[PDB]
C-alpha cells in the first residue's frame, strides 16, 4: 500500500489529484487498506488527498505535530488490535508549528508570566492573552526538540533534521511499545515521512537514526 | 463558518461533493477559516470532504472516538493560542468502534488474561493476540460509557444517546478547561455533531445535556 | 535490604517499632539503601515505620492505591537513573479505598450525573457534591479491577486476590517498561507485597501470576 | 491542623521528635486530621516525622519533586471526595533532584543520544546507561523550570525561588482545577512550604506569586 500511495503523492505534488471527495455510501468499520496514518493537524495537510487514499481505506490520526504520544498509541492499539490494520504511516511536515515554540514558554504564558505572554504574541503575530492560572494538563506540549525557529519559516536543512528526528523518535516509540506488535504473526509495519507543504511531495525519513538530542 | 459547512454537508449527504482534492499550492500556517475540527479517526470519515472544507482552512484533529482528552486539549490550545483559531467543531459518528468494547476488556486482553484475549477475538472477528505484559500507558482507552454493542452495529436510539453524551462531555471539557478561553475577547466557540456514516449527514448534539452516566 | 525490612516489619506487627522519628541531620540525596518503595497514600501506612526504614535510606513514592502508573514510572526512572537506586518494593494494602469504587461512577458524579452523585454519598458516608463539569484529567482513577466492595470492608480472600492482581500488574509494568532496566549490569530488582493495616504484617505477592481480569 | 504541625516541625528541627513509630492498631480509612500532604519522594523526607503527624491522620502523597501533576490531582480528588479530607499541605524541599536536570536531557539520554548519556553520568556521578529506545510515557519528567544546578547543591536564594515558584504553580493548579472544590461548603484549603533538609525546618511559600517563568 505505502508505495502506491507514494505514487499518488507524486501525482498530487505535480498537480493531479487522486482522492474522490464524495460520500462513498455504506462501508464497514475496518479500514480496507489495513493502514493507519498519523499526521499533523496542520490545515495545509489533507491526508487522504496527499496520499490518494479513498474514504474508507485508512485510519486518519492527527494531532499537533503528528507526534507519537500516549493518545497516538491509544489510537494505534485500537486500530490494529480491534480493527485489523497492520501498516502505519507517519506524516510530519515542513513549516510545522511545533518548530516554533517551547513547552516552557507556552506554559509560562498560559500561567500568567507577563514576559512569556508578550513573547508569545511577538512569536505568533497575534494577541495572545494569558489564562492567568496553572494547569496540570496537558502535561507536555511536545514541541520538537531544540530552540524555536520563526513560525511558518521557509525550509532549511536544520529544520528538516529537527522534523526527521521527531519522526524517528515516533518510529522508535511504536517499534518498542509493549502493546504494539511489530514482529511475529500479528506484526504491524511502519514507515515515516515529511510532507513538504509547498511542493506537495513526501520525502522518507531514514530509520534507525538520531531521535532529537 | 459552521452553518455554511452544514450546508456543504447536506450536499455531501445528497451525493454532491464540495472539497477540492488537489494540492492548493503555498499557504500560511494559520487555518484560514479559524476553525478546528475534532473527529474520530474512523476511515469512513474524511473530515474535509464531509464538511466541504478546503485544504488550508481548518485544523483537523482526529483520534479514536474524536474524544476530548489531554491530547485533544493540547491540540486545541496550540490551535487557538498560537495559530489564531476561534471556533471548534466536534464530529463523533455512528457505528463508532468506541461503542463496542470496554477499557478493562482490552487492557486485560493485552496483559494476557486468556478469557479476555478470546472474548476480544469474538467481539472483533479477528485473531486478537495478547501482548502478554502490562503497560502503564495508555492509561485509558476512552471507550464510550456503557456496556458494549456489537462492533459496527446499525444505528439505534440507545447508541445515538451514548455517542451524544460523549459529545456533551467533550463540550463541557472544552468549556471548563483552565487554558481554553470560551468567554471574553479571546473566546473560542464550540458546537458538537454526530456524523451518520451511512447517510453522510450530520446531526447536532444538544448542550447542555447528560454527559454519559 | 528487602529481607531485613521484612524482619523489621515482623517486629512492627508484633508491637516493636524500628524507625527513629527524629531529624537525622545532613544527608546526601542518594537513598543510602538504594531502594524505592511505591505504596498507597492511605493514612494508616507509615512506610518508613512499617518497613523499619530510617530517614535517608529509601525513596518513598505514594499515590492512591500504590498503583504503578505514569507518575510512578516517572518517579522510578528518576530514582534509579539519576539517584542510583536499584531495588523496588511495592506495598499495596488491605482495606484500600481503590477496592470501593469504579472510575465511571466517580467520573459521572464529578460531571454532575444526579444518580452517580447520590450513589457516591451512599458508598462513602459523606456528603459528596458534584463539581458539575467534565474534565479530561485525571484520565483514569485506577480503581482496582472488579466491582466495588464496601469502603473499608474487612478482609476477604476475594479482596486479597483483587489487591494482589493489581500488585502483579505493577510488577509487570516495571519489568516490561522501555526505560526501566530490569536485566543486565544496570538492572533494578522488584518485589511486591500487601500490608495488612490491622495486623501490621506484610505478605508477599507471587509473580508471575494473574494481573486483574 | 496546619499550625499545630508547624509547631511539631519547629520541635523536629530543634532535635525533638513527635511522630510515634509503632503500629497504631486498627483504624478507619478516613484520615483523622482530614489532611492530605503532597511531598517529594526524597529519602531525607519522612513526612509524618517532619510534621509530627501520627499514623492514621493524613494522606501522604509523594512523587519526584512533590509536583502537582495529573496523578497528584487523582490522589487529591479521591482523598477529598471519597475520604473526606479538606486541607492540603504541599512540602517541596531544598536540595531537590528536580533542580538538577532538564526533561530533554534525561529523555535524550534514555533514547540513546551518546552526548546526553555521557552528560547525565557527569551530572549524577553514576554510570548512567541509555535504554536505547524511545517511549511516549512518561510524557514529562517535571523538572523545575530553569537551567540545572549541581545535583544536591547547597541552598541559594536562586534555588529557593525556583522551588517556591514550583510550589506556587501547584497551589494554582489545585485552586483552579475543575474537580477540586476550593470554595463553597465542600471546599478544600491549601498551603505550601519548603522543607530545609539540613535544618529540618519548614518555611512557607507566599501565594499568589510567580509560578516559574
Ligand atoms: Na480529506
Ligand atoms: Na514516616
Ligand atoms: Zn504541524
Ligand atoms: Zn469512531
Ligand atoms: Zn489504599
Ligand atoms: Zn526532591
Amino acid at each position: 500500500n505505502t508505495d502506491a500511495l507514494l505514487e499518488n503523492n507524486r501525482l498530487y505534488a505535480g498537480g493531479q489529484a487522486t482522492h474522490r471527495p464524495g460520500h462513498p455510501g455504506m462501508q464497514p468499520i475496518q479500514p480496507s487498506r489495513r493502514v493507519a496514518v498519523v499526521a499533523c493537524m496542520d490545515a495545509r495537510l489533507d491526508v487522504e488527498d496527499l496520499l490518494g487514499l479513498q474514504t474508507g481505506e485508512a485510519h486518519i490520526i492527527r494531532n499537533a505535530g503528528g507526534v507519537i504520544n500516549e493518545d497516538a498509541i491509544r489510537c494505534l492499539i485500537i486500530s490494529h488490535h480491534l480493527l485489523n490494520t497492520h501498516e502505519i504511516i507517519l506524516v510530519h511536515h515542513t513549516r510545522c508549528g511545533m518548530l516554533a515554540f517551547t513547552d516552557d514558554l507556552l506554559r509560562a504564558g498560559l500561567e500568567g508570566d507577563a514576559a512569556a505572554e508578550k513573547l508569545i504574541g511577538q512569536a505568533t503575530g497575534r494577541a495572545f492573552v494569558s489564562a492567568g492560572k496553572a494547569s496540570a494538563s496537558p502535561a507536555a506540549f511536545q514541541a520538537f526538540r531544540g530552540p524555536p525557529e520563526p513560525l511558518d519559516a521557509p525550509r532549511s536543512d536544520a529544520s528538516t533534521e529537527r522534523i526527521a528526528a521527531d519522526v524517528r523518535r515516533g518510529l522508535s516509540i511504536i517499534l518498542n511499545h509493549p502493546w504494539l506488535p511489530t514482529a511475529g504473526p500479528d506484526a504491524i509495519t511502519v514507515r515515516g515521512f515529511i510532507y513538504d507543504v509547498d511542493t506537495g511531495r513526501l520525502e522518507e525519513v531514514s530509520y534507525p537514526g538520531p531521535m532529537g538530542g
